[PDB]
RNA sequence: UUUUUUUUUUUUUU
RNA sequence: UUUUUUUUUUUUUU
């Protein structure tokens, strides 16, 4: 009945620091899990989940994050073939709940996989692999992803990690211009400013490894032994630098 | 049938200023009420409506005004707790009618006890302590969301009135530009054109009696016995005249 | 079975003159009729619609143009008068079929009585009388709303008619800025390319007479005996001139 | 359970290139196909199919591409007409599924016919031949469509071709900024990145031989025997050069 | 915002 | 586009 007196009595019990603490881990941002992804993957999948996943990271890759879109473009057999991908894994477009699957979310889960499948796909990319030859020369295949991030060892010397992912970034800035199009008017900083929280999330997540990751950016010829970028990965951290 | 001659004769009818005027009033935009948000925690809570808005608070504090958008990210657990108060309290997003609920109009309404939340939550959100730290020394935690407006007793002289208000200010300056990215390349005066109005409104509200609310702005350490601004409040409030 | 064959035979036959414009008028956009407003007024209010019409001209002057919007804000009495009003005459927002009413259309249609309630509404209008005031001193009122444009007599001497134009179009102006916020950061030049043809539409349409539409610019202090504007409306034409 | 070690073994296993390059093929884009117009055509209008299409390139090119929107503002004929072709035809907005007709489709799709019609229905498209006569004198009234490219011969003698490409974009550069309003504040070349990817794609379609297209070119008097540009073509593709 | 943004390739229809 | 645009006033929640 007396609302001012309701609002001062309320205002009166004390903060408890532990209580709400408490509530605001309870109510958190809940970041990129990858076991999440492949968990959901086998539940919906069985037996026939990585076959499935291939042919995902293959969507995903040339057709993009809209399942229900692409399919509109699409023939006879790719339109069967996305509908009971849709149907199986109740796919779903953008950023929905973690509960939920999306052809982006299983490319970046499976990133050692996909980043496999880019030097196939070069040609077929939103940015190819020869428009990227023509910014820095022998450009990495490898790097021409978002999912890549996934693959960066963060415990990498800091000079060598920065090359990596000023090379990688190189990518990043001609990509999102090309599928987001109202940074195609906007400076380097600005475009960076879209891509470096979620390529510094996988970079810092715990699925796979420091060891695993750089025994795969090894085995792509991404790194030497002792971790030191290769000369293609220089030049595309340096193109970065002087990109606009 | 004759149309011209309809509206030729409606047209000459004098006009009744008094019908007119009731008319406007009845009609009349519907202010923000803190009574009817409290009214509505009531009804929908019964005993636990206190519990409830210490929740609502955290929510509305760390994670937004978004509910179904906010659970999206969300632990299994906080998506329960979510989902039961979206339920129980009939809980929408943005700005709907004075008849429901909001996250913000809960935090707005028991501005009191947000603001001691404040201390506590500083890091967790969208521009921190820490960050306001950096702009001026030791910047005062209570002030760093819009419902601090609300605390504000228009009553206080004017230049003490001022220095609380310009201080509070450079928090709703960074604020802003966080959650509304349109106006990230906006000036100081064009961003201060979106929260003036709210700010203003909250400040001379009926809500809270001039002296209750200098007995906040005390207890909260923002003013003396004679309601003159401490060092931090007058720090703030120079800061704010060369923010960019 | 032999598309191109199909197309080609197509092609063949010649495009008729007659039958092809014959289709363009049948096809054309249909402008705006004040005699369609009132018929469905009519219609759905019977005895009911002048009292109604008023009622309805308050709420597009003072409210605006989304009925199920502004009754998010307003007074349970309010909000019972609209709910009302949007049942009896099916009232809908924006720009619909021109089967449907509109509080925008309502006032546009009964121009002679939504100008005269310009006068008593001047302080509750998205621009004030005030601030018109300020821009050039004794604005005329009647001025007021895009719907003035319906009480103009094109067959005025030409000098006169842009004067009165140019003054109007100083509320336009400030108007669609005000209603219209991405207008806010255009030249005077781009606003105006917004409300130049809505404006040239009315003026021009045949609803009410060119005499009678004189006779009233005269009863309202607009036009003098010979059509010569008054001195408010050549100082409102002159600020426009200059206007930013 | 272990979905680090699932993660491991899926990107152990080799790229089967002919794999993915199946599923690449599979999964492409399917482009605009005339055909298929005609084909879906056939089968909702029968005997009908070909009177329909005259009223439904009426429709594209004085109406524009969304049926159901250009409807609301429309007389009773013709919206009973729009009515029964969206009935029939199950005509969509935009750009949907290939299995389904838009009025910008069947106007592509017969491509011979809508050139023609331009003749007639000049001073009724969206920009007029009479405003095409200011920027070059006796614009060719033929290329005053998009789905001009799709008679386009890309075989003709480089120059020629060049000629006849530059002439109709000049046509091109002021409808997309009509139809388009937020290409009104970019540059020409801003402008061409939007027409020229879809103009070449109906110039290098596989729909109507380069001898049947070419017959058409020297019919509409764009090119005389030998493919050489009439005057008229040369002077817009002059003007084109010049154009802001 | 925190693995997001998924654009073009007969579109864009003011 | 052709009587449209209906913003603020505890909002904007990235």
């Amino acid at each position: 009945d007396n609302y001012q007196e309701l609002a001062i009595q309320f205002a009166a019990q004390a903060v408890d620091r532990n209580e709400i603490e408490q509530w605001v881990r309870e109510f958190a941002y809940q970041g990129f899990d990858a076991r999440r992804v492949i968990e959901l993957l086998k539940q919906y999948g069985g037996a026939d989940w990585e076959k499935d996943a291939k042919k995902m990271i293959v969507l995903a890759l040339t057709r993009g994050n809209k399942p229900r879109r692409m399919m509109m473009k699409m023939s006879k057999e790719g339109k069967a073939t996305v509908e009971a991908l849709i149907n199986k894994y109740k796919l779903k477009e953008g950023n929905p709940s973690r509960d939920e699957l999306t052809l982006s979310r299983v490319a970046a889960a499976l990133a050692g996989r996909t980043c496999q499948a880019l030097v196939v796909l070069s040609e077929w990319l939103p940015v190819t692999g020869t428009t990227m030859d023509g910014l820095s020369p022998a450009y990495p295949r490898h790097m021409m992803h978002p999912s890549f991030a996934g693959m960066v060892d963060p415990s990498l010397p800091g000079d060598y990690l920065r090359a990596i992912l000023d090379a990688h970034s190189l990518y990043l800035l001609q990509f999102s211009r090309v599928i987001n199009p109202n940074l195609r008017g906007r400076t380097k900083e600005e475009v960076a400013a879209t891509f470096t929280q979620p390529m510094n999330a996988a970079v810092n997540s715990n699925f796979i490894s420091h060891e695993k990751r750089r025994e795969f950016l090894k085995a792509f010829g991404l790194v030497d032994s002792n971790g030191k970028p290769s000369a293609a990965v220089m030049a595309a951290a340096q193109a970065y630098k002087t990109a606009a």
